[PDB]
RNA sequence: AAAA
RNA sequence: AAAA
């Protein structure tokens, strides 16, 4: 099985590539909420600053705007 | 299991051949960076010259 | 076939 | 449901 490279933005409802079971965490990859089992991305967010407050990508300290 | 001939350009989601865990090295198969453990492709690059500064395929001194 |  |  190969990972879908488009997830969490895959537009093919019949995509045969691997999608994580759990939806992406809307707190971002840097989510520190205890017990949160949503999928936390490891891919860094490309926006500087990022102003999407439901961005699932991984942010550094100060990257949020 | 044998290696995938098509990786990193394998479009078969059910591909049985093994795909390396590490992504291809952005420096190309000719990478000389010490300690670099990204996957260094062996198959040569067709583009003469390559224009992709992140082509993972193997180049030569006069393929810039 | 998700605009480099 | 296709990353500003
Ligand atoms: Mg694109
Ligand atoms: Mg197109
Ligand atoms: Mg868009
Ligand atoms: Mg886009
Ligand atoms: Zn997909
Ligand atoms: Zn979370
Ligand atoms: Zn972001
Ligand atoms: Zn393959
Ligand atoms: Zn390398
Ligand atoms: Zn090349």
């Amino acid at each position: 099985e190969q990972d879908c490279k488009y997830w969490p933005n895959c537009a093919n409802p019949l995509c045969a590539f691997r999608h994580p079971t759990m939806p992406p965490c809307r707190n971002g990859g840097e989510c520190k909420v205890p017990g949160c089992k949503f999928t936390h991305l490891k891919t860094p967010c490309k926006f500087r600053p990022c102003t999407n407050r439901s961005c699932p990508f991984l942010h550094e300290e100060g990257q949020r705007g």
